[PDB]
């Protein structure tokens, strides 16, 4: 598929917003999903014994971590769908290293568009959300091509 380029200024005018403090916006979105989709947690051998959402706001290993996650998310994201250099690593290790189904990958998409809507109703509208959905879509959809190559069932 193929994002327009006024879809990717929807998009990258809210990254824009979560780059305020990517950090805080890391933290929100595994609370979340570790809240919405607790045996994602279990993927995490570093955090997997964390129990309250207090705990995982109080964890300074995971929210270098989200920074970590977001930086590299955005970092595909401002390449408008010519991120085939990227995403190279990034389907490596998720599909060989840490082994997460192409499922878990859409419960961080779901946990990342419930946080912008949350967080920023000013460049989260309807029109926003639908074109970062089409970007997120992308994302999976050509991980999961490169999971296919690799041999990894996803
Ligand atoms: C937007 C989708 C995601 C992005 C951009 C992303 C990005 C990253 C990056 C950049 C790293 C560090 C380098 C590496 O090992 O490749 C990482 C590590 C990791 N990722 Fe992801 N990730 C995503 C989704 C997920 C999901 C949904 C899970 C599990 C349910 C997951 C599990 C892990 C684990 C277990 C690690 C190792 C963390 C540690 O060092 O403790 N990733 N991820
Ligand atoms: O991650």
């Amino acid at each position: 598929m193929v994002l327009s380029e006024g879809e990717w200024q929807l998009v990258l005018h809210v990254w824009a917003k979560v780059e305020a403090d990517v950090a805080g916006h890391g933290q929100d979105i595994y609370i979340r999903l570790f809240k919405s989709h607790p045996e994602t947690l279990e993927k995490f051998d570093r955090f997997k014994h964390l129990k309250t959402e207090a705990e995982m706001k109080a964890s300074e290993d995971l929210k270098k971590q989200g920074v970590r996650v977001l930086t590299a998310l955005g970092a595909i994201l401002k390449k408008k769908g010519h991120h085939e250099a990227e995403l190279k690593p990034l389907a490596q290790s998720h599909a060989t290293k840490h082994k997460i189904p192409i499922k878990y990958l859409e419960f961080i998409s779901e946990a990342i568009i419930h946080v912008l809507h949350s967080r920023h109703p000013g460049n989260f509208g309807a029109d926003a959300q639908g074109a970062m959905n089409k970007a997120l879509e992308l994302f999976r959809k050509d991980i999961a091509a490169k999971y296919k190559e690799l041999g990894y069932q996803g």
